[PDB]
């Protein structure tokens, strides 16, 4: 039978890509999205159209909040209620905007931002580890720049050195188990929708291979390594997808 | 006048041994608490015998909540109420207990003490810290030396130090315009858990390179000191781990 | 027509598995070797047997002197002078043995060989295959996971290591302009070095989390693999560990 | 009776200023220089008018040779000699200049002697003599804090200063059972270098988000002083930062 993956916040720019491609490998899908609902149908009428039967779209926010606990366990169960086996988790989906230190309030962008970022993976890895020739894996989109921040993003570059903390606790915790536990980690990839192309030529300017960003597609690529038959050794690794981006000094 | 500083979870352990001797460099100082209350105000006379109006105490829950925003403001309001400034902050205060990720507190509650008190909270202080203020301001966190390397089973009390790493460079990049520096110190073994059996304390000594021993809470305490003095006046961002060599031993 | 990579100490072990997995990906291999010269032309036969013309031996020793430089030179030139091109370069070679710092080989010996193997090597190496420069070229040094957390009276070794960390970072640095790619892949137990007994291995396997058991040399070529392939184009400066989570491991 | 303490490349800028503040703490001083004779013996009459006979001089070559190990045995037994003591080593002097991998004075070779022996194999040496010859007894090595973002074209540099990395960790861990602690003090613009054209010099210093200026030579040394102090007697293989935040900047 064929393996089944969740990606989380699949239905637009890199979680997308990385849904299709594990779609090409062989995967059915689950398509977690949050406000797109539209995109996330329309990537699943897509793929079943591809193949009839081996895509399916599931709601949730995942803000940290009391019901955050049983909407990550309603996303792995999803999975298998479609499909009957869950064999592979991203957690992609991602709140991204500044909080300077000096109309949200800010216990609802610690919400947004450390759940998100954090929380949302946490509990998903606690749901897809308790449901369970195999080969489970997860893998955490993470920041190749976590330690080089964006001035005033405190939280999310708090949220994203959480999700590093994450893939090697549950890397240790869950290897008994042969559920391995990775990250991917973009430098510039895919920029805002609307900043001006002014402002990405900045960011494209800083990086050492090509002065391009990466494209959706070269972050999935390595999501599709870690998940395959030839990383079944690799386990807690982080893999930079940044074109040198984090070598550069200021 | 005399320099003013904030010590979350400073009644007892490693928090009053920095309390102490911030104190004993010419600080007046804020005892934050939670629940240890008799050791806080015992702390605070005895701070109060040797500098008359030196310490007060201040209690708060440090869990997160919608509340915890206006909890962290009111530490940092006590100390201007006190003592008119605020100086230095350091984030001591921590949950530290297993969360297994697989099969009494509700996940909730866990992801909001181990995550509040370990990164949520040391942000909310440090944004209050900053919007209150010759000088010499800064802040430090009590990191782990150990984050790369965790205790088995502890992945949201990791991801809460993990974040507070995060925060330490992130507020030391942010706050630099402001002169105010952000430093941490990262013990690897200091003084056992309370509720660990001997064999296991002994087990942890044992893996110490430097003296088969756990620092003591004067040694952790000695580079808070070093960071928050005048010789380290231009090291912001920096992690300064007083671990005796734990964390370079291969499993 | 078929592209080309040079794989250091590729006699047997993990250089011989990544020659391999090179050989059936497609490319022309040059075989380098400094001793082991029966096993780099068994090796050699077998690919050649497979598809004619495709495999070349080439000998060198890569301890530092003098001469090294043209050592290295003269290794990717007979790249080029068996396939007419070299897109490919894999520094595998390595001296491993212990120099402890209180107390056969004189000490600069020990350095010759263990900094010039693990670090001026493959320095040298890049110099001149960036020199000698649709296509994919790129360069994959054998890093280690342990490099932080390194075995007792290993100094040099490890300054070795911690050396091509540097070159790796350097390298993808200063060679992005030219489309060169610089990587690497971390073991941390592998095979096993043959001197060891079967018990030694053992106390090793034990340590690793996932399966307690080392690295097949074909699952550290298969990060080599995809480092080189289309499907790592964007990645540079980057080490991949493939340590079954030990690296992770506390004391 | 006074501790002693060794300070390579101390004639000039940051370890001289690591040698006057050693000196006025109480140590004994052996002031090493290379091609700076005159500023070393500059020094020596400075600090001798303070407190009579506790500065001396002693002259090496620290670039790699078949006679450095011998020069760095004699750098250790030069401060028994003097002081009959040796308590304190600071590896301090370091060659620094551009090697690029591609090319349109100096050998490559020389360069590696130089850039790697200075800054790596002079150091472990040294280390060698002085846990040898063997209290508060510890080693502090001038580091990097921009190791992994590091400048353009200067990769053997670089590799040297990882390599540094190495032997920090590798000798703390093993030196640990003989008490003697291996820290490391890493710079990120301090004083620049002379031949630096100073609209380049002000390029770096607009970088630094704390102050925009470079660290004084005496703010680096004061991190030393700690590092060797009854207030770090529990710190081994620790690297602080002294950068302003630097190396937290991205590009
Ligand atoms: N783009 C880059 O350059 C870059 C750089 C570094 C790291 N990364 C990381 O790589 C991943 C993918 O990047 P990206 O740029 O494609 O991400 P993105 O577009 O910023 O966000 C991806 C999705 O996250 C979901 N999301 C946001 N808030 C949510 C919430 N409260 N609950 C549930 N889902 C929520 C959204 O789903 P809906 O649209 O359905 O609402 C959104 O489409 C992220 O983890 C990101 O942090 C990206
Ligand atoms: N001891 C070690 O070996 C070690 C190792 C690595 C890192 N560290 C770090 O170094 C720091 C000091 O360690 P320690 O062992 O002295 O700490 P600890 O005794 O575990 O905790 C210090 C204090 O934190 C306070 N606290 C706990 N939960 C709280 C809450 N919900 N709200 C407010 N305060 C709360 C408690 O105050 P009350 O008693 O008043 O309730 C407690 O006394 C901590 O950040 C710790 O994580 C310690
Ligand atoms: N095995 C592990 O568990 C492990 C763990 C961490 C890192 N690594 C790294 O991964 C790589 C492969 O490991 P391995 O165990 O397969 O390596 P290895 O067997 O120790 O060495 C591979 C080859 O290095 C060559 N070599 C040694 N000294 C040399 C010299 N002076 N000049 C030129 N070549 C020389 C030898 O060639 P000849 O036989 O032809 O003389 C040898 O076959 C190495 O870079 C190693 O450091 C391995
Ligand atoms: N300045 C900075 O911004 C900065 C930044 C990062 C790191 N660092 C590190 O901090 C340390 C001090 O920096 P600095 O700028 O003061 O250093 P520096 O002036 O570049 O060098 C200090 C001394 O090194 C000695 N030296 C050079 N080559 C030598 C050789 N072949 N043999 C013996 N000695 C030799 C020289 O002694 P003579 O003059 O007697 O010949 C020189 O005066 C260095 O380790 C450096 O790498 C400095
Ligand atoms: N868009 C988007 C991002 C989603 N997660 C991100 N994380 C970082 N560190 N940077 C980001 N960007 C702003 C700097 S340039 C690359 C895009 C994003
Ligand atoms: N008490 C306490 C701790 C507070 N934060 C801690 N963080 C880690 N990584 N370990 C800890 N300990 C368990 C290992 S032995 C020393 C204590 C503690
Ligand atoms: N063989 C071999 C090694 C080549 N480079 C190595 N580097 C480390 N840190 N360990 C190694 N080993 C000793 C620990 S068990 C696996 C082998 C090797
Ligand atoms: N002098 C001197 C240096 C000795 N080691 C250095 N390492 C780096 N990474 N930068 C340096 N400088 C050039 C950039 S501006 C600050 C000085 C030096």
């Amino acid at each position: 039978e064929a393996p089944a993956a969740v990606v989380t916040g699949a239905a637009k720019r890199i979680g997308r890509a990385i849904a299709v491609k594990l779609h090409q490998t062989g995967y059915r899908v689950v398509i977690h999205y949050h406000n797109s609902a539209e995109a996330a149908v329309s990537l699943a009428d897509e793929l079943n159209k591809e193949r009839s039967n081996t895509a399916v779209v599931c709601q949730a926010d995942l803000t940290n909040s009391n019901v955050l606990p049983a909407s990550c366990e309603e996303i792995i169960n999803s999975c298998f209620r479609a499909f009957g086996r869950c064999d592979v988790l991203v957690n992609n989906a991602s709140a991204f905007y500044p909080t300077p230190l000096v109309g949200k309030t800010v216990e609802t962008q610690v919400a947004e931002l450390i759940g998100t970022n954090a929380i949302a993976p946490f509990l998903l890895t606690m749901s897809f580890a308790q449901r369970q020739s195999s080969n489970l894996s997860i893998v955490n989109l993470c920041d190749a720049m976590v330690d080089q921040p964006c001035m005033a993003f405190s939280l999310y570059n708090m949220g994203k050195h959480a999700l590093v903390g994450l893939t090697q606790s549950a890397a240790l915790e869950l290897a008994p188990y042969g559920i391995r536990v990775n990250g991917v980690a973009p430098g510039v990839s895919l920029l805002p929708v609307a900043m001006g192309e002014e402002e990405k030529d900045k960011w494209r300017r800083k990086v050492p291979l090509g002065r391009r960003e990466a494209s959706a597609e070269q972050i999935a690529d390595a999501v599709i390594f870690l998940v395959s038959g030839s990383a079944q050794y690799i386990t807690g690794s982080i893999i930079k997808v940044d074109g040198g981006l984090s070598l550069v000094h200021a």
